[PDB]
């Protein structure tokens, strides 16, 4: 019952209004003709973007948005969750109710990647409480949004680089709003032995990122899919597995194809 989804990259529309529109609308219908059930999308700054005209061409396809990513808030704007600025925190967590708000509309969750923010020569404690209170508040201001926080690889962050690191901080935070997302790509660095990573995220997996062990198209390095998809069916995953790659081999449109006929294959035997 899993559903697969693709990540599509837009410009951003502060910079090219019509750039992230031209970009969003080839990228959903590149999604729809390959066979994709959704898309996903990321956004630096859901205030510049106008999201009915998103809604509608969402519409039109029938292609919902099932996740929305927020990692340039923290790459182009500097904002974290745990920015050792308070003012800048609450920035960042200003800037993350905008993309609930924007999430609501369809019904996608908010992804917490980059814009969790980094250890910045501090305590792992440290950094892990001021985390979980600026979740804690995010919570407090919302009703509805769902979030999701996906551990990165030590190059990306010092902060939460596996499943058990966030599974730790899920048992703190103690709100079913909130669980993980998990992608291959960090994983194959990070995990030790990742069905066994997977088995104890189990109910908490609440969304997933494919990509292979070089970040091409799933198909075109040497990431053990297999064992993955095996252990996603004995959890009794039935959400999105969605292809967060690089554009190879041989660009967007080739990497979005190989990418789907690697995963059907592998869903549709198990
Ligand atoms: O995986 C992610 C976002 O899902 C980061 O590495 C930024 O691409
Ligand atoms: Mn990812």
């Amino acid at each position: 019952h899993m559903k697969l989804s693709l990540v599509i990259s837009t410009s951003d529309a502060a910079f090219d209004a019509l750039a992230f529109k031209g970009d969003l609308r080839k990228g959903m219908e590149l999604a729809k003709r390959v066979g994709y059930q959704a898309v996903e999308i990321a956004v630096r700054d859901p205030s510049i973007v106008d999201w009915n005209e998103v809604k509608i061409l969402s519409e039109e396809l029938n292609l919902p948005i099932c996740a929305i990513g927020t990692g340039q808030a923290y790459l182009a704007d500097g904002l974290s969750l745990t920015h050792p600025n308070d003012e800048i925190r609450k920035k960042a967590i200003e800037r993350v109710v905008k993309h609930t708000e924007v999430a609501g509309m369809f019904g996608a969750l908010v992804i917490i990647g980059l814009v969790r923010g980094r250890r910045e020569g501090r305590s792992y404690e440290e950094t892990e409480e001021l985390f979980i209170e600026s979740m804690k508040r995010l919570l407090e201001l919302t009703e509805h949004a769902k979030f999701v926080i996906e551990p990165l690889n030590r190059y990306e962050t010092d902060f939460i680089n596996t499943i058990d690191d966030a599974l730790r901080i899920l048992r703190k935070i103690n709100s079913n709003r909130v669980g993980i997302l998990a992608d291959t790509f960090h994983m194959n660095i990070e995990e030790v032995n990742i069905p066994e990573s997977l088995k104890r995220a189990g109910e908490k997996l609440y969304h997933f990122h494919v990509a292979d062990s070089n970040r091409w198209a799933p198909g075109c390095g040497h990431f053990d899919f297999r064992s993955v998809f095996n252990t996603l069916k004995e959890i009794g995953y039935n959400r999105y597995v969605s292809v967060e790659c690089l554009p190879l081999p041989g660009g967007m449109e080739e990497a979005a194809e190989i990418a789907f006929k690697t995963l059907k294959e592998l869903i549709i035997k198990l």
